[PDB]
């Protein structure tokens, strides 16, 4: 009696947690710029999450060792009575690595804890990363840096989603933040609770690549185009309904 | 007037093209073994999307010029009557190449011909591709190559599919073909009419992550998992409903 209509199980005492670290500031010895809007895409985040019913926990600027530890941390605690696992970072990245304050993070790795050999708890849950990073190029202007963090699947039940592909170029306004973050958040606000997940991820994708970048105020970021991907390896489908308590 | 249940429009006179790349043996010097399988795999797909209205071009076994040539032709030609592009390559390949029978292709230069820039007939519309590829290792028994061929996207309204994701394994049958092909086909046949295309591959990402591969013939070849991916940057839901062709031209 296999089954199209297959939904991942929702249905769990709580929802999960969903983790975001959010990079603004790094080591001057890297060269990388500020990232100034990235609060507001935090923000947006938490709140549109938590009213997904996720136990939303943000790190402010963590470097290497402090991040590894809070993921770890988080890979090794019982989800057993979670419907999912969310992780999120907004930073800076290059091929397969995410800045930290201090260094340069394997993305792999860190997808590597939430892998069912190492974390049964989330065997079978879907396990969602969404990642706004990009090279840093160097009152609410839009800054635009180019694609630089390879859009890699993860494992089983993994859904790996990037604010830019190949090619692209990622656009974030000072004050409102990343143009991924604001559509997604959007689209969370608006749908989240009743439209399958990768469904409006494809709304974002629309929203994103829809954004006009002909008359701009900068010469030079014209003719700059965003379009964000999501690499699934999902095997059910996935609705954030509403929970019953 | 922003609409969340939006379809791309496929009431084109024609569905579109499905290219099929086919290679089964390879030049000496490259020391590529023979995919022996693929064939139940080009004629299992050729079969699924003609029933889905594409027409269907195969090619067994073409150099890369050869095979250049044939993409390119097909890039140029005009698509505005079509609803979508496909295509498929049954082949090995390492990172951002496939092979052809003589040498390796750039996948990003194959996919660079249907953006929309070059490909004017085609923007707006989904671009397909199908990559059964990977690393070839040296009646009917299970063959079984490593992850090689990395799973990038391309650009807009492209959905790239792949038989295989990095650090998992890629099973071929030598009569009844590819895992992911035969799951994918079986799906296509079921539900390839109804349901929209994304929700079908994720169909196609359980029937084959849940094979089974702990009693095995060969010993070796015992917990080598399969777990294919998708790409979407896709921007609108796909559908391959009946087209209605009740006295009308569709060639
Ligand atoms: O998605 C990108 C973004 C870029 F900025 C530059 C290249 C790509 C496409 N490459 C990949 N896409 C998926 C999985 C792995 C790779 C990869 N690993 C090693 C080299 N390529």
């Amino acid at each position: 009696m296999f089954d199209p209509a297959e939904k991942y199980k929702m249905d769990h005492r709580r929802r999960g947690i969903a983790l975001i670290f959010n990079h603004e500031r790094f080591f001057w010895h890297l060269t990388l710029p500020e990232r100034r809007g990235t609060c507001a895409d935090r923000d947006n985040l938490t709140r549109r999450f938590s009213d997904l019913g996720f136990e939303v926990k943000c790190f402010n600027d963590l470097k290497a060792e402090e991040l590894l530890l809070k993921i770890h941390e988080v890979s090794t605690v019982s989800h057993a009575d979670a419907d999912c696992f969310v992780c999120v970072f907004l930073s800076h990245g290059e091929g397969n690595h995410i800045y930290a304050y201090d260094a340069k993070i394997e993305i792999q790795t860190l997808t590597g804890l939430f892998k069912g050999d190492k974390c049964h708890s989330l065997v079978g849950k879907p396990k969602i990363f969404i990642i706004q990073a990009a090279r840093g190029n160097q009152t609410n202007i839009t800054e635009v840096d180019a694609a630089s963090v390879y859009t890699l699947p993860a494992g089983a039940d993994f859904l790996m989603c990037y604010s830019v592909a190949e090619g692209y170029y990622s656009h974030r306004e000072t004050v409102n933040g990343s143009w991924y973050i604001q559509d997604l958040c959007e689209m969370l606000g608006k749908y989240g609770s009743s439209l399958e997940f990768t469904e409006l991820l494809t709304l974002v994708n629309r929203k994103v690549s829809q954004r006009r970048v002909d008359f701009c105020k900068d010469p030079s970021a014209i003719g700059k185009k965003q379009v964000p991907c999501f690499a699934s390896m999902l095997t059910k489908k996935l609705h954030f309904f509403p929970k019953s308590n």
